[PDB]
């Protein structure tokens, strides 16, 4: 694990470098299979994956990896950090400045990370105990992020997109 | 497109935290999978992909997303940076202080966003025209992000690994 000051910085640096190149590239994949550009999206898609691994390799020599408990812990912080302090404030801000855009961006994100907080909560009851935890399939709503495990209302509660539009993980 | 200066920080900061927060859950899902959680591996990934629902929506906000040349623009700019600035500059960092391990992941990095750079340029020659790029396959090192295309060589020859490790992407 790295422990000098200057080198944990920049590898935490690059880490949020990598991890927005990832995104970025995901985001781009998209764009260019809907414009018509079928190879250069798996193009971006696999260059997103070698991001990935950069960002997973910083990450280890951080040594902030764990075990699942340990792991789900850290999901369970982040999670809980950005419903009660972050999107607050940011969705409030965005409000005070009159930002229709951010308003509804940090609502649908906040509204999400509610059920994300949970979720793992629950999750980490299972594996701290050597146990899996027992769930189908999982519902995200591609417009909102709105998460359901199994069973999802016919509407998404918060942008109201019609169930057969959620992304199924199974 | 959001223009208030605190607002639009602000969804540049909630960018880079969806973003570090879906990268964070692709490798807590592949631990996950890795000691024996496969359900909660897939709660990882159902929820990865909600965030990066969440980082798209505040990418899309701040108006950063446009058409594939330009796309490929920006990851262009993107990688030349790392290229050229940050990692050679935090590989000698991470030299000078001793920190081997950072040394060896940013190493891996830089060799591999070398060829990214050049892959966006020769993509975005193509989009230009309105042509997509003719590529059949993308193969990735899993060890380091070394990234070929169409065939994998006989061996990384950053990390070394055999030829039988690598990702690929058609
Ligand atoms: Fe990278
Ligand atoms: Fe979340
Ligand atoms: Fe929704
Ligand atoms: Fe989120
Ligand atoms: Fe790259
Ligand atoms: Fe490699
Ligand atoms: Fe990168």
């Amino acid at each position: 694990v790295v422990k000098r000051t200057m080198t944990k910085k920049f590898l935490e640096e690059a880490f949020a470098g990598e991890s927005m190149a990832h995104m970025r590239y995901l985001i781009f994949a998209e764009k260019a299979e809907q414009e018509g550009f079928p190879n250069i999206a798996k193009l971006f898609r696999a260059i997103a994956y070698a991001e990935f691994v950069h960002a997973k390799n910083h990450f280890i020599a951080l040594g902030k990896l764990g075990k699942t408990p340990e792991n789900l812990q850290m999901g369970i912080e982040g999670e809980t950090f950005e419903v009660e302090e972050m999107y607050p404030v940011y969705n409030k801000a965005a409000e005070f400045q009159g930002e229709k855009e951010a308003v509804r961006t940090t609502h649908y994100a906040l509204e999400a990370e509610k059920i994300h907080a949970e979720l793992y909560r629950k999750a980490k009851e299972k594996a701290e105990k050597g146990e899996d935890i027992e769930i189908k399939k999982v519902y995200i709503c591609p417009i909102c992020g709105y998460t359901a495990v199994d069973e999802a209302p016919e509407y998404c509660p918060v942008c109201g997109a019609p169930k057969e539009k959620f992304v199924v993980f199974e």
